[PDB]
RNA sequence: CCCGCAGAAGAAGCACCGGCUAACUCCGUGCCAGCAGCCGCGGUAAUACGGAGGGUGCAAGCGUUAAUCGGAAUUACUGGGC
RNA sequence: GGCCGCAAGGUUAAAACUCAAAUGAAUUGACGGGGGCCCGCACAAGCGGUGGAGCAUGUGGUUUAAUUCGAUGCAACGCGAAGAACCUUACCUGGUCUUGACAUCCACGGAAGUUUUCAGAGAUGAGAAUGUGCCUUCGGGAACCGUGAGACAGGUGCUGCAU
RNA sequence: AGGGCUACACACGUGCUACAAUGGCGCAUACAAAGAGAAGCGACCUCGCGAGAGCAAGCGGACCUCAUAAAGUGCGUCGUAGUCCGGAUUGGAGUCUGCAACUCGACUCCAUGAAGUCGGAAUCGCUAGUAAUCGUGGAUCAGAAUGCCACGGUGAAUACGU
RNA sequence: CUUACCACUUUGUGAUUCAUGACUGGGGUGAAGUCGUAACAAGGUAACCGUAGGGGAACCUGCGGUUGGAUCA
RNA sequence: GCCCGGAUAGCUCAGUCGGUAGAGCAGGGGAUUGAAAAUCCCCGUGUCCUUGGUUCGAUUCCGAGUCCGGGCACCA
RNA sequence: AAAUUCUAAU
RNA sequence: AGCCAGGAUGUUGGCUUAGAAGCAGCCAUCAUUUAAAGAAAGCGUAAUAGCUCACUGGUCGAGUCGGCCUGCGCGGAAGAU
RNA sequence: GCUCAACGGAUAAAAGGUACUCCGGGGAUAACAGGCUGAUACCGCCCAAGAGUUCAUAUCGACGGCGGUGUUUGGCACCUCGAUGUCGGCUCAUCACAUCCUGGGGCUGAAGUAGGUCCCAAGGGUAUGGCUGUUCGCCAUUUAAAGUGGUACGCGAGCUGG
């Protein structure tokens, strides 16, 4: 079904130096909940918040049944209380933003299967004498699925050009796929997180 | 226009009640929902939001929006200043 | 945009948008690494300590079924507590009760109390003798008991930012 | 009814005892103030190494009890060593209060004998019968103070100055 | 029939006005971020004006000017 | 493809001369402050890139391998 | 003679 | 080898899922009437239904079905005056 | 008394450029083309885990295997250095079939229109432009279709010279 591990990250919203304290308190709450469930919590990224807790904490929770119970904590959490960084005795309202995202794999494959490649061999252009004329040293590879084209005529040997262009095509495919995944994840996190403004909230 | 007929028989709504501005209490929500012409209300004991009871102002009308003059001596001839 | 200048630029001179203010003089305080005059074991001169060690005690944190609650700059921390084995105790686990542990009202059968026996961790439940009197117009009423309903009791529950 | 507030990798505050010779240990002997006492204070005598136990007068108290003050002084030993300093921790046997001392009391005897050899950055109290040091009593309380509130003994150094 | 005037229409080259344009320069607004502390007291180097150079930024320095500057027992 | 150089704490980096590894920043505890910085005191390091070998003993010496940095790849 | 800072509801 | 006939009984099974009934996939794979019939070799239904095959009686009437050691041939076999 | 280590040691004593070049030779030796080969390139076939809702072979084919051609890049250095002119375009062609269209069929997860795949077949036919010196390639608009290759990767005693 859906019981995979999860990533929990909380960051400050409105308030500044006291939203960091509330983020620390909220992280401590979640950590104690995880500990009294036979789960495991480990901190990957921490940005301390000058006075108190963390301006942003990103940790990974691992167990059986994690995401199925922590997927409802993604949103805004509002706190109304007397801050520690308060000379007078005023009550202040602040907020924090929480994001919970499931753990998903990173299956990457060498999508360089030659059954879906078009290879063109032709003559290079430049100054090479009577040998550059009567030889097919320039190479070009077109990837049928993605549609990327890479052409190479660096060295006099066709095999070196073929290898170099094949490596460049693989690198370009990898970069495109990684950029796609990164933008999808960023958009999902942006929609899940919200914008800490003490007016969009899930609990008080 | 005049006379007769039957029966009170056929005929009341709109805005507002914190100050400016005449007119107050209860319940619901809890910087949310909402109100506002200017100051400004609402953070779990709200005469300012929503409903009820009461009151105030106009009335076959009542309110809102647009436009002009006045207040504005705020282009100062009457009648201002450095 | 125009004029002037080698250039740096000068000169004439708007609009959109945004706020409900911006400003001058003086007034009462507060503050100054501004100026004078003073005081306090506040500095200076001395004496003895604390921070190091072992132990007592309180607090934070952590743990736990609970580790009850409050104070938590100077002005909280041998503080409320002028004294936690049971009690205190307000916390946790388990076993129990519902006008009721603590008061008044109404009705019904009752002197109050003394010795015991069985079951249970105890709360409690069941059983048997024992005294059945005290002012009482011999109508009765009354210190005090159990039951039956409800007006009510009960709260160390929250708000010291309503008092 | 039983348990917890007494937990324990750690951090802080307030204190008690020490790190020794201006001292430790043994023998002998001087000088206080204040306070409490009836389900209470408890003398004498006897038993026990000791905490204590048995019998038991007096006292609602300038009369009786708690209740020998200690530091001090005289003599002797220790002779600078982790020691005849230090008294933590642990094993065994007991006394008392309390129906009930395992978690969780106080005291006693025997055995044991840890850190500690004067304390980093820092920081606290005190101007005279004060600081320092030595003993005594009371409230709470069946039992349970190094805490709190009081009482006396010995008794200093320093203040050019703001 | 022919000539003159002239409407529609056509050609070339300018002016002005409206919308739009890849990039680029500043301006305003913000109940929370990063870097410092330039000004308000002598604001800890008195402040400001004109000008020139420099620098992540408030700003610093050179020349002239002003008091709309504190202390002066 | 050939040649040279490098790999050491969390990050930038010195060092062996075959037996015993350091510096700055950072990190932990405590001081000063109403509080955060600056400042002061105390405290901790790492299988010296992977693998095989010689040695009593390898971070060091000798073979391979991975990654990083630099140079060259000309006449037709 | 040294010496930076104090967000956001009374 | 052709040709007639059978090819049955409580598995609508818990297992698994909306239904999986011989035939989606997972374990097992016994028993009964029999001359024979798999608790199923194949086709087919959303699941049923439906049609064949293993095995067995009848006709027929004499040979028939697979391996081994070897000789020679076939396919696999498309290029530029 | 020499790392005369270029170790039978040329002098005690010594680096580079030539696209401004020049002489004597070599196909004893490279670049173009031909030749042998076929690592590479391209095209077929064998077995069948599997994908195809179920079903290996409608259409694909993992792990492996066996061949063909002489279009690419190579290996060798057999011909040519007393000379075989080298890319692209133009004009003109000619052959192979591993067939782009038209022609005849089998199977389809082929209802029809349209397709997929494999056989037979070489008679005829098989674009104009933008960009670039371009071969190659991208784009615009047509066509029944805009085939793949050999010929010194055809064709300069036929043209041009980017
Ligand atoms: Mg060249
Ligand atoms: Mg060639
Ligand atoms: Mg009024
Ligand atoms: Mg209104
Ligand atoms: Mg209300
Ligand atoms: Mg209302
Ligand atoms: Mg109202
Ligand atoms: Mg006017
Ligand atoms: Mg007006
Ligand atoms: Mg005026
Ligand atoms: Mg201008
Ligand atoms: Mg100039
Ligand atoms: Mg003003
Ligand atoms: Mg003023
Ligand atoms: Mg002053
Ligand atoms: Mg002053
Ligand atoms: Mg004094
Ligand atoms: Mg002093
Ligand atoms: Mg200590
Ligand atoms: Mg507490
Ligand atoms: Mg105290
Ligand atoms: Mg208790
Ligand atoms: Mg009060
Ligand atoms: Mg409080
Ligand atoms: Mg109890
Ligand atoms: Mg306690
Ligand atoms: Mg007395
Ligand atoms: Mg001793
Ligand atoms: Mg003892
Ligand atoms: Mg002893
Ligand atoms: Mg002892
Ligand atoms: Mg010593
Ligand atoms: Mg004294
Ligand atoms: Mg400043
Ligand atoms: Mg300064
Ligand atoms: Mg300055
Ligand atoms: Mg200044
Ligand atoms: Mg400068
Ligand atoms: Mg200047
Ligand atoms: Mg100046
Ligand atoms: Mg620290
Ligand atoms: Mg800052
Ligand atoms: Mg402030
Ligand atoms: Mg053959
Ligand atoms: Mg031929
Ligand atoms: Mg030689
Ligand atoms: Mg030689
Ligand atoms: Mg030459
Ligand atoms: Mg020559
Ligand atoms: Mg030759
Ligand atoms: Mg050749
Ligand atoms: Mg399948
Ligand atoms: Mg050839
Ligand atoms: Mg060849
Ligand atoms: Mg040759
Ligand atoms: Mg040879
Ligand atoms: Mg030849
Ligand atoms: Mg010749
Ligand atoms: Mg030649
Ligand atoms: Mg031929
Ligand atoms: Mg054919
Ligand atoms: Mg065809
Ligand atoms: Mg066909
Ligand atoms: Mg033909
Ligand atoms: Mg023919
Ligand atoms: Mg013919
Ligand atoms: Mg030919
Ligand atoms: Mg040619
Ligand atoms: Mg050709
Ligand atoms: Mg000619
Ligand atoms: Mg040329």
């Amino acid at each position: 079904d859906d019981e995979r591990n999860a990533f929990l990250e909380v960051r400050a919203g409105t308030g500044g130096d006291e939203a960091a304290l509330f983020a620390g308190d909220l992280f401590r709450m979640y950590s104690r909940y995880a500990e009294a469930r036979r789960w495991r919590v480990e901190i990957m990224s921490a940005s301390e918040g000058e006075h108190g807790g963390y301006k942003e904490i990103i940790a990974k929770i691992s167990g059986d049944g994690v995401y199925g119970r922590l997927k409802f904590e993604s949103g805004g959490h509002r706190v109304q209380r007397v801050p520690a960084t308060e000379s007078q005795g005023r009550i202040h309202t602040s907020a924090c933003t929480v994001a919970v995202m499931p753990e998903l794999p990173d299956a990457e494959l060498p999508d360089i299967n030659p059954a879906d490649l078009r290879i063109d061999t032709f003559r290079s252009s430049g100054a090479g004498g009577q040998h550059v004329n009567t030889t097919d040293s320039a190479i070009r590879i077109t990837h049928l699925p993605t549609g990327i084209v890479v052409e190479c005529q660096d060295e006099r040997s066709q095999h070196k050009n073929k290898a170099k262009a094949l490596s460049v095509l693989g690198a370009r495919i990898h970069a495109a796929e990684m950029a796609k995944r990164q933008q999808a994840e960023a958009s999902t996190r942006r929609n899940l997180l919200g914008s800490g403004d003490r007016s969009d909230r899930n609990r008080t």
